[PDB]
Formats: structure tokens, sequence, C-alpha cells
């Protein structure tokens, strides 16, 4: 389904990328894109892009395509786009609207979005990669909820189960220094109270209450929790694209709220999704290997 | 109301600032804080901190207190903290949790949070400063909704009406090149569909339907729309602090959907011109 209103526009402005439809020949510039890789940090996604450029053997430094005074960054390495989405569903939806419009104007069909994130784990050790087979909200329902013109709307979430399976199989043939698990993911709007953290500035529950909640979701098949998945996976489904989440876990919340703060091992954890995804991209014609 | 769990912890980590309760003596470093100014952008709040430091005649370094690789920046000049909140309620709630904890460990009581931002206008000309007299959701209810351990929770929003009146009176005494109006503010969770924009990647409504929704909002006293207000005002209320929004409007959505580079930057400076003078006249900065 296509937004019929876009045909009504003579020029369209990407407010959060700092460019318009007059800035490029979108079809020429982006027409070959088949993957969009995203996470919450501009520095981290820039580093993954650089890392993909190295894999592709690409000699030109990776530079921002978005305007430098704009909110979000955008990089391109061969048939892959890279962008940040900031923290949370509202920020992410802005990015989803603007990138999926870009893809539309460029004629890109059936693109795979890959969120490479960090996440809280449940019942897996820190450093585990979780491939989302399912994304649910804090009510454990597979929907993203919105309120549009004041009326409640629910949009079903969906992940690319074929891609999940391919990544699972790839991980078995790689030698990654971690475990890879297929399981469900909770998206929340609050890093603290909605994820059952006891150490916000406000907390209306006990340790037992938090544990009862998290154990129940574990036994529902949830293995991690983050803040954007609902949004990405519901949005792609409606705009005709595919989505997966590939997130490393940085704490086992069934045991603690605190991340064992080895500054080295957190950066270690952060690299794991890219190692797996980079190879998937290389094996699925995301890049030219120079 | 205090979070009792905090006293159980030995070292508490501010994940999004990149420091801990061990990094500093919080009472000595932050104990004099009575104001926290926030907006969406690190660059924008940085430049406002430098402007306040200039206004105060503070010659000392105004460096980022947060870790250079942390999610948010944090600056201080005299009795004011400065930090960015990103876009949207969830990002802003993280900032609100970590800053209000910081104030808690520092012994700061009854602090005024001030959001300086941009916003969609309803029936006011672009460049208008709206001082929020209430913050509501897209159903026009003065609450921020959460789902905590799977249970719906509704947290009332509140603004510091007295501070709103003082800014209004100050605007009448200053010569700012804008109008200043007191009126209501919608917080939404989506820049496009939830604010009735027709040019998202998805849209299930007509121009007439979004106009009816916005006209209704206006009829109920709403004069602008943005994406964080519900979060700041509900949170300050529960933690014993006060909050206000001072937002310039950059488009009149009742007339047009489209907001050039020149005039927008001029718009952005306007909340800072009014607030900076308010802070100068209400003991935010010492007279030196």
């Amino acid at each position: 389904i296509v937004n019929s209103h876009l045909s009504e526009l003579d020029e369209d402005v990407f407010h959060h990328f700092g460019f318009t439809t007059k800035s490029f020949d979108f079809k020429e510039k982006f027409g070959d894109v088949k993957f969009v890789c995203v996470c919450g940090s501009s520095g981290r996604i820039h580093n993954f892009a650089i890392s993909m450029a190295k894999l592709a053997g690409l000699a030109l430094p990776v530079e921002n395509i978005a305007g430098s005074h704009a909110r979000f960054v955008l990089y391109k390495v061969d048939h892959i786009l890279f962008a940040d989405h900031g923290i949370g569903i509202p920020s992410t939806l802005i990015l989803m609207h603007e990138v999926t419009k870009l893809l539309y104007y460029a004629g890109c069909k059936d693109v795979l979005f890959i969120r490479l994130g960090t996440s809280d784990g449940l019942g897996v050790k820190p450093g585990t990669i979780v491939l989302s087979d399912r994304c649910v909200n804090t009510k454990l329902e597979p929907y993203n909820e919105l309120c549009i013109l004041g009326k409640p709307v629910r949009r079903q979430t969906k992940v690319d189960s074929n891609a999940v399976n391919e990544l699972k199989k790839l991980s078995e043939n790689l030698s990654l220094k971690c475990s890879v698990v297929v399981g469900g993911t909770i998206t929340a709007n609050d890093f603290y109270e909605e994820l059952g953290r006891l150490n916000g500035s406000i907390c209306t529950f006990s340790k037992e209450e938090k544990l009862a909640f998290l154990q129940s979701v574990y036994d529902h098949g949830i293995r991690n929790m983050e803040m954007e998945g609902a949004a990405i996976t519901s949005h792609c489904n409606l705009t005709g694209h595919r989505a997966i989440l590939v997130c490393v876990t940085v704490v086992n919340r069934l045991e603690t709220d605190e991340v064992t703060t080895s500054t080295d091992e957190f950066k270690l954890f952060e690299q794991l999704p890219g190692q797996l995804v980079g190879e998937y991209l290389k094996r699925n014609n995301g890049i030219i290997v120079r």
C-alpha cells in the first residue's frame, strides 16, 4: 500500500535528513538498495558502515549523505543504507517514515530492515545474540499501538522468519564468541519502570513483582527487551518491506538490573551483531567484494 | 515520594551520562541547582549554556560533565543544569529519570525543569512563543500513559502556572520580536500520522479529517504540538519538582502543512531569549 497523498506533492522535504526530492536523482542514487541497517546511535551505525566498507574493499571514506545539521545520519555502502533511529518508538517512526519514503521515490521494492541493537536479556548470559522471532509490546501483544487523529490504532508486527533462520544457520558455521538464540522480544517506551528496573527515579514495585513479571515473559518465550522493535516491524509490514531484529544482550535481567561494567566487554558485546550481520550481508549480495 | 530502592545500592550508574555516584560528590557538585533547561539537540543546548555563561560573566570552563561518548550532554552554569533529551517521550523519560536521580543524590529540592523547543502551531503565526498552560496527549487528556509490569498507568501532567505568568509578564516588559501566548500543548508519539500530517510513508486520512482533528484541538484551547511535554510534566509532578514548556511554533498547521533556513534559526533562538532573561532575574545565575 502506497500513500496516495505523495502524488499530490511537487517537492517533498525530508525534515530530519536535511534534504528534499530535488537534492538527488533518488532512482539513480538509491535505486539499488536492498538492505537498511539501523540502530540507536549515529556513532555505532557509522562504525558498522565503515566496517562493511572494509569488508567490501571500498576505498573511499564513508561519508554522511544526510545534511550535517540534520537530526539523523545516512550512509551508503553498495546496496546497503545505514541510519540511526535515536532512542524509542517516536524517534524511530520519524526515521521509518522518512527512509521508507526515500525507498519509495527510489523505486526500491521489498527491502530488508535490520535493527542491530543492544537489549536486556532474560535467562541468557550477557553477550548472547537474540534473533527476534516475534516482537511484542509490554502487554505481550504482537502490535504497535498508535493514536491517530485521536483514535486508537494497532499495527501487527512481523519479522522475516526466513532471514532469522538463515542467520541462525550462518551462526552455526561461523566461529562467533557468543551464543545465538531465536526468541521473542519485548519493546517498551521506558528504559526504567516499563522494563522492571528498580533504580529509576520512580519505582512503584518490589523486586518480587518485577521478577514475577519477567519470569512470566521468559516462559512466554521472550528472551530480550529493547525500545524500538514494535515500531520497525509493524511499519515495514505496512509499507511492503521486511524487518528483523538482531540484538546482543548486555545484562540478564532475571538476575540483576546492572550491567557488569567492564568498559572493554561492553564494547565487545556491541560488536557481536555486526559480525554476524556483516557476513549475512556479504553472502546475500549486500556488497561488492572488491 | 522517594525511590526506596536507591538506598540499597552501593554504586549507582547513570548509563546515559556515562558517570556514577562515585564519579563526584553529588551534594557538593550539584547541590545548588534550582533549574534544569532541556531541549532536543546537544548543539542547541550547548550553545544556550554558553550564552547563559556569557550573561552571567562566568569565565570558568563550561565543559560537558557527561562522558564524551555518552548518550546525553550535561552542562552547568551557576544554579542551572543543561541537557538534551532527544526526540520523543521514551528518550525524554530516560533523561528525566537520570537527571531527577542526580538531583535526588545532590539534595536538590523543588527544581524547575524548562523545556525550550520548537513545535507545530495551531492558529498562531510561525515564530510565536507558546507557554504551555497544560500538556495533554492526542486524546486531549492531561496524562502520560505508561504500561508498567503490563498494567496501564496514567500519570497526571502539571505545569508551574506561576512561572508561566512570570514569563508572560516578562515578555510584556521585553521587546522580543514575536508574540507570546499562553495556551495548551499536545504531545504526540509520531511526527507524521499522529500530528495529522499527510506526507508520511503511511496515511489513512484525508485533508478534511486531519483539519477537523486539529480544529477541534484549537477549539479546546490547544495552540501547539510537540513530542516530549507529557513526559516532562508528568514526571516532575511525581518527583516533587516543577516543569514548564517554552516552545516557538514553526508552522501554522490550521493553514498549511509545510514550514527558509534563515528564518527557522531565528525562530529557534526565541525561547532562549525569553528564558535566559527569566533565569537572570530569578536567581539562576549569581551576580558577579
